[PDB]
């Protein structure tokens, strides 16, 4: 049979892939988890989805986990500590734990199941989860940002009013956040909305970053990066990734993709400035 | 044969396993050409993407993300080019490219050809923000094969080629100026690297001195991007950053997408596809 993924705020379009063998698929405590097995004659390979909205594919993953990753850690003088709300795949932090500065990552995601079913169906997402310079905790990233203390972390990556005041107030004097953003085409009043929110919070400054992902709605997905500190420019990397012995691994991110996913079309430009 | 109030569904024999859809609210047009199958159709008004153009089953203009593709063409090459006076369009039968051209000042003269003259008497109906300067006396609309047009051209007739459809390549190379920039609609990164690859590799070989391709976003075609490459016939010229910035020009502010922001960015490609730019 075929997954059909489609919107009621976008009503008349919808999306397919073909099943080929369902892995899982369950209510959560929190949310329906859908994982199966993709047509091997196509690209895809194995899909995650979560309330019905592909958020993983074996295809395009890297595209995203890198840009949050990297993005942020390169916007940082020296990230040592970092958090990392939601991102229970282990994506992210396996992005992040190639940053040798890193010297401790915690990892928050309120569903467990998320996690375990990781480990199952997405080894090359998930190995990261069982890395010793992580902890990763069972939980909502509400609660545990507002039980943790002040200047602890140097990046503050969200993969999923007091949240967002609490994310500044456990970020030290360089702290970065970025979190995923929505899409231009599709959430651009609420991605500028955010975006002044996220401001009036108290944070310095706010960029958004656009990249291109195949599998997410309309073709892309941004994130906002946002410093604590003044007269920071996220937007042209503060640490070179080709500087750091793992650049060539990478399959999206570099330098170059870096300065260029802050150029938005004119009609989202406003969001930047 | 599609009816209102159905989807419209597209699928690829070479991608299996994926389909996208969209509802049809009212048919504008379906019917055989002498060249290939037109669909036009309204789609969901509650949806964002207006009217909507499909040849072959392929869909290929909407309302909605029309200006992306024909602005990157546009002006990517012109914004390339010293001084853009005679300009040539092989396919661009909707009028989009071709509205993009117009609005600059130093274009003395535009001809297009495409093959097909029902995709232009439809679009004149059922796209006029497209279609517009389908009528403009600046231009020449002619109904042919771009391929025999290029071929019937004498040497050193265009300073641009755009191309939004071996011997053809060459004819091209032939008709530009020493000075000529080309351009195309190339494919997706994601779904034909290796031909991107090919068809640059071989557009250098056949003798142009330079080809950089041009990632853009466009979420109605497939995977969200496509692309064009930039030629450059002449050496030493560098398409990846303005010649021309568009900013010093009369009509920057109407533009959509395109900036000289967007220029330069294009350029950028994901590492897993860098190697066709270097
Ligand atoms: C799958 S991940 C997105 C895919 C790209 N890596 C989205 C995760 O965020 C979690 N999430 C959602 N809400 C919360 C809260 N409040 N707290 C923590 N994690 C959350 C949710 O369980 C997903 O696993
Ligand atoms: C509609 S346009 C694509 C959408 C971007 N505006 C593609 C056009 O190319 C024409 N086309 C295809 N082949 C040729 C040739 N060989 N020559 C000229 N025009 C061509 C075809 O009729 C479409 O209208
Ligand atoms: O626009 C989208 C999805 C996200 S924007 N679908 C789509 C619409 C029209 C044509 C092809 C695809
Ligand atoms: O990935 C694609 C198409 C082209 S890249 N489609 C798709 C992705 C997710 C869900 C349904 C379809």
């Amino acid at each position: 049979g075929w997954f059909r993924e489609e919107n009621d705020q976008w009503p008349g379009q919808a999306m397919s892939l073909r099943v080929e063998k369902v892995l899982y698929d369950a209510p959560t405590k929190f949310q329906h988890l859908t994982i199966f097995e993709s047509d091997p004659k196509g690209p895809w390979g194995t899909v995650m989805a979560l309330d019905g909205c592909i958020q993983v594919t074996d295809y395009d993953e890297f595209v995203y986990h890198e840009v949050l990753g990297h993005t942020s850690l390169c916007s940082h003088p020296k990230p040592e500590r970092v958090l990392i709300i939601g991102g229970g795949d282990g994506g992210v932090l396996r992005e992040v734990l190639r940053h040798g500065t890193v010297e401790h990552c915690d990892l928050v995601d309120i569903d467990g199941e998320v996690m375990e079913q990781s480990k199952q169906h997405f080894p090359q997402i998930s190995r990261s989860l069982a890395d010793p310079r992580a902890t990763v905790r069972v939980g909502d990233g509400l609660a545990f940002v507002r039980q943790t203390p002040d200047n602890t972390y140097d990046v503050v990556i969200i993969d999923t009013e007091a949240f967002y005041k609490d994310v500044l107030r456990i970020l030290k004097p360089d702290g970065i956040c970025c979190n995923q953003g929505e899409s231009i085409w599709l959430d651009l009043e609420l991605i500028e909305k955010m975006s002044r929110f996220i401001r009036e919070t108290g944070f310095a400054s706010v960029q958004y970053a656009l990249m291109h992902v195949p599998t997410y709605p309309c073709g892309s997905i941004g994130t906002l990066v946002c410093s604590k500190k003044a007269g920071v420019d996220v937007t042209k990397p503060l640490r070179p990734v080709e500087d750091m012995p793992f650049a060539k691994d990478l399959k999206y991110y570099d330098s170059e993709m870096h300065k260029a996913s802050f150029a938005l079309p004119r009609f989202a430009r406003h969001i930047n400035n």
